[PDB]
């Protein structure tokens, strides 16, 4: 996938960038 931005919940992104990579 990809993961990113975890530094307590998906912060920015949509879901552990993962649902939404886009």
């Amino acid at each position: 996938g990809a993961y990113t931005g975890l530094p307590n919940k998906k912060p920015n992104v949509p879901t552990i960038r993962t649902a939404k990579v886009q």
